């Protein structure tokens, strides 16, 4: 198998929020079979970012999810060729973010080509006012539709003044080659920013995920 116990990550995100462009690059590593990963992200263009960094984190690869033997693993099956995903993130106050990631593999390193575009975030909302604290752990629901895999998840950002800010994720996963399709299942997620500098020019991000049925 081309999927090894320890692998690397390299990525570049180009995007915009409310019409303002930025670019971020990252380098990381993870354990595909353990469903754990971490990475260091650096803002290359558009800094200091004028919006809450948290809207970007779930965009910075389900290959990093611990899949039990009794569940078909769409993602690990997609390599060496790889897969891509598309996602729309609908926030409760109307902010909408669309993102995509084309994932390839070079040796023991996954390569991500990411696009991120958010619009209509209210000027005095939690995202433009940087009042988000972190994402709560979640459970993604995955199901097949028209030969590809869909993943939906109810997400929530804890807020500075207390309370939560909701967002609904709708993701479409597409293997580059034909692979076996899985039956309905779930993936528990927990993403966390472990460290960052004042203006988030530098961020260390971690995530651990496990599938179940």
């Amino acid at each position: 198998s081309v999927i090894k116990p320890d692998m690397k990550i390299k990525l570049r995100m180009e995007g915009a929020v409310n019409g303002h462009p930025f670019a971020i690059e990252g380098v990381g590593l993870g354990k595909p079979f353990e469903g754990k990963q971490s990475m260091d992200l650096k803002v290359k263009e558009g800094g200091p970012l004028p919006f809450a960094y948290d809207i970007l984190t779930t965009v910075f690869n389900r290959v990093f999810a611990k899949y039990p033997e009794n569940i078909v693993d769409y993602f690990k099956q997609s390599f060496p060729e790889g897969y891509s995903w598309e996602r729309s993130m609908n926030y409760e106050d109307g902010g909408i973010c669309n993102a995509t990631n084309d994932i390839t593999l070079d040796g023991d390193c996954y390569i991500y080509e990411i696009r991120f575009d958010g619009v209509n975030f209210p000027a005095n909302g939690p995202v433009m006012q940087k009042r988000t604290v972190k994402w709560e752990p979640s459970t993604e629901k995955l199901y097949v539709r028209d030969g590809v895999l869909k993943g939906d998840v109810n997400m929530a950002l804890s807020l500075e003044g207390g309370g939560h800010y909701r967002c609904d994720f709708k993701t479409t996963y597409k293997a580059k080659k034909v692979v076996q399709l899985p039956d309905y299942h779930f993936v528990d997620h927990h993403i966390e920013i472990k460290s960052h500098d004042k203006d988030y020019s530098n961020v260390n991000l971690h995530e651990h995920a496990e599938a179940h049925s």
